[PDB]
């Protein structure tokens, strides 16, 4: 079980690199991007968000770790959506990029903290 | 164990640092304006067991940066193609794969 969970965390790192390349690609090509980027609830559509929504009965020890990564994942997707809307509508600012980078680093931090807990 | 934990910390820092690098590239294009590579050189003389792992991540890191540079030059000069983005994504995934394989070796 522990090795199963850890595999899914490492897949989330690769999948979110590809998500970011996809956003950069769609601005340069002037595309309509994809639901995983633009949907108001895009965090439900990627592989990681689906794993999260179906976990099931969690015990009291692991709960706080899972709640933190769920919340940080959602916030990262929300900042991504807002960045893309601002770029497309010609109202972007440096602050949109800073907020997105911070959201991104909070997500990787939340994943790492759960990793450490499981390994002990 | 202390040495092993030191190495593993440096590998997780590389993941965050290369996310920030990808954000900066995206930002500079829209505005129309590294630590890991220094660490690879500073590993000192290596034994024969670890050598192949280190050589693979060094090579994959270099090719990722080269694809990034070529993507940016093509965008700026207006002859970019979908293939430039695909080559960069593939370089990026080869790098993270090489890091993971070294991680697994150290843990055993
Ligand atoms: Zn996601
Ligand atoms: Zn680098």
């Amino acid at each position: 079980e522990i090795d199963a969970i850890l595999l899914n965390l490492n897949k989330a790192i690769d999948a979110h690199y590809q998500w970011l390349v996809s956003m950069f690609h769609s601005v340069v090509a002037r595309d309509a991007s994809k639901p995983e980027i633009t949907d108001n609830h895009s965090y439900g559509l990627c592989q990681f968000g689906r794993w999260i929504d179906h976990l099931g009965p969690l015990d009291n020890d692991e709960l706080p770790y899972v709640r933190l990564m769920d919340s940080a994942h959602q916030h990262m997707h929300n900042c991504g959506r807002e960045l893309m809307l601002a770029i497309v509508e010609n109202h972007w600012q440096d602050a949109h990029f800073d907020a997105f980078q911070e959201g991104l680093l909070s997500f990787t931090a939340a994943l790492t903290d759960y990793k450490i807990y499981l390994l002990t």
